[PDB]
């Protein structure tokens, strides 16, 4: 592992197969590439298949550099080979590029006297699987102190752009109960499916709330994504359920997001209707209006920064009270596509931006 | 085959296995039991596995006696054995009782000088299967003249009661089309499922119309019986469909029933929504207020006659412009139950009622 060059490290990390669960090797290499390379003041920490590292140069602000080392199950995309200006392979866009960059820059500026911000580097595992294996997850649960920082940056592929923060994510399953009866004697029973009619109506009528933050504009989303009901053409259904997916702006927290959905749809009070949260997640504030961030906005340009409507591990930091942004290489597409295309150029563009940000 | 006794014929017809498609034998026996028994003026007609027979004694009114000779697939219910006042077996309640009765009475009164009404007897096949194999169906299609009568009686199990007419049956499949999009960017797409919200609301708000006929009261039914939509928790569904089941009073015909549903739910005009009829069927008027029926009402009692909310082949006659009633033996339950229980008594009760009706 070089760490002396950005593009080489990428093609090096990509050629090391790391589909979720088997990040063992790529993790071990990164640890040893940092240890055998004896950077003074730099602390290396091995936690499962996560690799943490931090400097303690006193210093005012602190920047977090995080990225996942795992990939989606490989599909004839390894090893990698560069084809005239562009690198094809697996992971070239999903982190392994940004990861190479986040690693490279930390290896260099850790001992550079012109480092304006303390650095933490977290290369974590199992991002591509249920939130009970997530590397950042266990870290937050056992060693939260390591997450501490004044700004967090996630290597997620953004094509050199800054996709600031992320929106909260809430999935609720609304279930209506009735009683079976022959569809010709409907009155003898109670149509469960019809009970969702009022709740459905409010959802289809709901106009998503919208909020401005740091010059950015986040828009919410409330949609029915699953609706299943029925047992026979001549039987009044006694059971009907839905899946509501609520995407809330980073100015809300789960408890608020939940309370908003439950109040607006009147999930409590409606007889025969039960609801429950199947998945919840916090949003992420970009905090662009802070000095800790000033430099980075400049090294990228105010007109290359949009809001992230999706959800990334960026929230795990914002939960800790840490502003976070998505900043990586490769087009957001080719994400899990069986032909990840990453313009070899963006690798150096990003690495350049980071130095300008962390040196001014 | 006796035809000299009602209860014997029943236990005889039951012991002859006739699950849909194999009514061959039971059909052949009935034909030959009528032919070799040379009733003068009586015409016997063999059509597929249906057995028709009619008298032509001039006479004013004419009564139709119809019943299906087939059963639901047998399930350890044959042969049959009577257990102290009650007969257990397969078909003992689903027609084979009424069929025995309808046969018996036709064999007797066909040459009796005290027969007030001309008689047609139709013992048809494949009632227990899609309406493209139905015996009465093909008869109506090729030899409608045989269905001609002033009153029709179906041997369906009603436990000696008269279940008058039947309600129409309409199933429409409403389908909404949208466009896929990430549930966090819902605005980029169009939620198909939300498009059914207005139509669903009208259905859940619709109060079924209700009509009185001949002292009887029919109530309609409009219910969603199937609702399926969704492709992923993070994907705006582009496709959503429903199954509406409309049960209309016998004062409406299919074209009216359809037009009522389509107007009330505004199925035309709503953009992105297509609808289609999957199944339709006419209702059946009881016509109890007619002289042709006078006798039968008396031989049963005005307080043993209720309205049939379901649907029976009784409609196939009412379509021909012929009032029709459901009058059979055995409890309406035990219908397709793996233990058909028919009180051996009701066999003679019904046969008695019929004579009193057809002799006065
Ligand atoms: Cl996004
Ligand atoms: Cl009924």
């Amino acid at each position: 592992d070089l760490l002396g060059d950005p593009i080489v490290l990428t093609q090096r990390l990509v050629d090391i197969p790391s589909p979720s669960g088997q990040e063992k090797q790529i993790a071990d290499e990164i640890e040893d590439a940092l240890r055998n390379l004896n950077l003074p003041g730099v602390e290396v920490f091995r936690f499962n298949n996560n690799v943490l590292a931090r400097t303690n140069r006193g210093l005012a602000s602190r920047v977090m550099l995080a990225g996942h080392i795992d990939t989606v199950p490989i599909a004839d995309n390894l090893p990698s080979r560069v084809e005239d200006g562009i690198m094809y392979g697996c992971g070239t866009v999903d982190m392994k590029s940004g990861l190479a960059v986040y690693l490279h820059t930390f290896a260099t500026l850790a001992t550079s006297t012109e480092l304006k911000h303390d650095l933490t580097l977290i290369a974590y595992e199992c991002e591509e699987v249920a939130d009970h294996l997530n590397g950042l997850g266990h870290i937050r649960d056992e060693h939260p102190e390591w997450l501490a920082a004044d700004l967090a940056l996630l290597g997620e592929p953004t094509g050199g752009w800054i996709e600031a923060g992320c929106q909260g994510n809430l999935r609720i399953k609304v279930t209506a109960h009735g009683v079976r009866a022959h569809s010709a004697r409907s009155w003898l029973g109670d149509n469960a499916m019809h009970k969702l009619s009022p709740i459905i109506s409010k959802v289809a009528a709901y106009k998503a709330a919208e909020v401005n933050i740091d010059g950015l504009t986040y828009r919410e989303g409330l949609n029915i994504v699953f609706c299943e009901s029925g047992v026979a053409n001549n039987v009044i259904p006694d059971l009907a359920w839905m899946n509501l997916n609520f995407r809330f702006a980073p100015n809300r927290d789960l408890n608020e997001a939940i309370e908003h959905v439950v109040e607006t749809l009147e999930l409590d009070g409606q007889d025969g209707i039960e609801w429950a949260v199947e998945d919840g997640a916090g949003g992420a504030l970009p905090g662009l209006g802070q000095q800790v961030t000033s430099g980075l906005i400049d090294a990228v340009g105010r007109e290359k920064i949009r809001a992230k409507f999706g959800w990334t591990d960026v929230s795990r930091f914002s939960a800790m009270g840490i502003p976070a942004l998505n900043f990586g290489a490769g087009d957001p597409s080719f994400a899990h596509k069986r032909d990840e295309q990453c313009p070899v150029e963006q690798i150096t563009d990003v690495a350049a931006i980071l130095k300008q940000y962390l040196s001014e």
